[PDB]
């Protein structure tokens, strides 16, 4: 999986072709203020290390807020940020500044995808791809925190199980902790280059459907390669771009009916 | 990777079956105890149900999603319609007796098969099961029998190469009778697609995400799909009767999840409000 | 307006009971078939359950809302949602499902009575016989409510349970001689519900009001803490909320399922 | 009898308005600041919306329940039909709105939130100091940019032929939310339950706006402001062949707002759902 220079004359073309083949695209030298991202990591790490985080227990109805690890206990805790949702006062400015900058970049990347789609694929998009996410109510910024392992606790081979994203596209800065991998056509796992300043973008199931399979939603995971430090906290900031529910993806589905169908496949009551 | 048809009746069928599941996520049994004629009668009478406008009297309950789901509600239309049958749920009077008799028989077999899976797990895997596998599904509220119907393609409707897209099941195990319509395929470790033998009298079992979790990845939940191979008659209806065995939500799967907290996290992962 | 205790065994009890429902939304029966000693045993063992650490292993399932709900900002009651299909502690299962069946059997009889004494013109509005609406109903709920004792410097308010109407078909509740339950009268006053040991209280809910075109009213009710209610005692109650199948046709305008959906839309639930 | 119409312009209006709410759960304002012709423009174009089959393109989203809700017809086992007497549209700033209607309806939403915010200031100002102290944050802050606040556009279609109009159009109910705000249009029938069990008529002239306390403000104010039962009857003379449009705006607090020692808005709703037996 090759890292592409956002500044390069041919970057758009190579980026979308990366998406078409692998389902993923990696960009270095991107326009999102890198010092803003590190500021964000620091202050959210403080937040997760604080007792005050429990004041923001997620709302039962809408699932915006803080989700603690916990009987049974998961190995991550997280926070769901929505522009419309509950956000702590002292973290609001930065996180929404990032949210907006990430959306704007996503919107540009969606233009690129549409530009370099063949005419027979372009013709299947009910509206232009960037419009599908403009002021999307469902777009979610997930602040993920994996805490240090304490004492006896043993770290697994796999940190995040293999999976496909359901949404349109997902945007994630890396933090130079290798482990993210994507499924290749031949059953092997390709390592996503995760140097500082890279941003990783991937196709989710709804753009796969909108494109009639042309852009594939690829299974991906995060492993713990040999010599990963069990005592370090890992924070990550994935942004899941969702289309408006009423967007017609194909002759078979709208975004809303595609989601409901998934809910029935999973047997959710 | 090959997918072998195991004769249920054979003295060593349990060990081979559980080993097939361990390697591929799937197990195929012939000469199984479920009455083949019951199943045929079920296809005939539900085919008739889907071919009547009276099916619309059974529009699914909005609260609990039991009942009839049509292909359609400018406008958009899926290539299938289906019915969600639960013992507790709405079922048409004329179809109740047979479909629930099938539900019981398929549950009783699934229950035996889970005994097999436990028996032939190594001690260090057995030891991760919070309760015996069969107890996870006994009288399960969530176990879903889906009656799936792909209607005839009409006029100049075109048939895609893929009927049901690559997916994994989330639940514990899923049990499906075949009916000599090739197409169901399972993902091999080398990125290729294996055909599942689909002769009359075969029943197909597969590992779901919750049993992968419970076994610490020892039994894999494998990607599968249904293609429309060359010669598939676009004008023929297809009915199928998949049974999705769900553990009780309070089942501890592992140090990390109950069945309930596993499903909840899936929903947060998908961005469901 | 007054609320009369009607002896279930009386020759004319059905007629009087139904007229009580029509006039007030409520009927009170004494000498009913449910064994007092079962109910006593249920109170006793569920009290112990709530007054234990064991309860926290039965935290309600997030998806289907069956199981235990702690007070856990802090409410003044905790409770358990019991369904025949749902989670139930092993040690409590047999008695509580025994009670569930007996209370359902009695509810079924009481629904026959209600239908029998409805005028023809009201009978005609019932899409199916009233008892069939609840036979093997997935949604019927047995709620076990526990108000714990006041601890230390906590004050006990005048109203234990705020004025409300039930949404369902009918609701069935044994009393254990703790006065406080009240029903709103037509003149705006509150009528005390006689709550002697051995009484069972039945009331019309909104869906049976709809199904009967207003003929049987779903009446506002509340529970107060009268003067000298002992703040240091627990209270347990066993309300059974009988819910029609979602697909039951209540009227020209609603099924049970669409009635509920309309209520969620009115409440602004996303 | 009737509730008092209070002229917004009068100097003592605020004081008398808050007292009407305390006494009856409701307040009626005339000559309010919301442009009369905006409200008329909205009635007109939404009536138009419901009078077309193009509305069906905006079928509500199943996940989030924003959009258009038809009165679907279904047929039963005995050849009866089930069909509500109203269809409606749920408008949220974040939700789906038809392009041709967005500007006016969001301008109205903004303007009505502004009035409701002033009215909540009024409610706080004239609360006694002991009641003021029960509000965890200022009342207006509870609804500022609230995600849950809902503008529900209701349409009762004409009946023709032998179709019967019932004596009751909307059943007696309470609002769960903080406050609700409703312009009227000279269609009598909205009533409020008085303390002695009788029904009070609400003066419903054009240019009136009706405001009522909801359960969450009753809870926040420890019963000082009552959430009162109201209904809509079809009084003698109501013409069944006429459409009726109405625009109630339900102001909901942020979920995380603490209402009392016992509930947040979120835990209060969850409790209602559990009491209702919603799975
Ligand atoms: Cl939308
Ligand atoms: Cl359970
Ligand atoms: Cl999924
Ligand atoms: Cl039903
Ligand atoms: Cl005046
Ligand atoms: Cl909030
Ligand atoms: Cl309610």
């Amino acid at each position: 999986l090759e890292t592409i220079d956002y500044r390069a004359a041919d970057s758009a073309k190579r980026f979308v072709e990366s998406l078409r083949e692998t389902g993923f695209g990696v960009l270095s030298n991107h326009p999102i203020d890198k010092e803003l991202v590190e500021r964000i990591y620091t202050e959210w790490q403080a937040f997760f290390n604080s007792e005050a985080k429990n004041e923001f227990m997620f709302n039962r109805e809408t699932h915006d807020g803080f989700f603690p690890a916990s009987t049974v206990k998961d190995i991550k805790e997280y926070y769901h940020v929505y522009p419309w949702g509950r956000i702590p006062d002292s973290l609001r400015a930065n996180i929404l500044a990032y949210y907006e900058k990430a959306n704007t970049l996503a919107s540009e990347l969606l233009e690129w995808i549409e530009t370099y789609s063949p005419d027979e694929i372009k013709a299947k998009f009910s509206i232009p791809l960037p419009e599908m996410i403009a002021n999307s109510h469902k777009t979610l910024l997930r602040i993920l925190h994996y805490p240090p392992m304490t004492g006896d606790e043993e770290m697994g081979a796999i940190r995040a199980a293999a999976h496909e994203d359901i949404n349109l596209i997902t945007v994630l800065p890396t933090a130079n902790e290798p482990g993210l991998q994507v499924k290749a056509k031949d059953g092997s796992w390709l390592d996503v280059p995760s140097d500082f300043g890279n941003i990783i973008i991937n196709i989710g199931d709804m753009l796969q459907e909108a494109s009639d399979g042309y852009f594939p939603s690829t299974s991906h995971r995060v492993i713990n390669p040999e010599g990963t430090d069990k005592t370090k906290s890992r924070i990550s900031l994935p942004l899941f771009l969702h289309p408006h529910p009423s967007v017609v993806l194909s002759e078979r589905y709208t975004a809303d009916s595609y989601l409901m169908e998934r809910l029935r496949e999973l047997g959710v009551l």
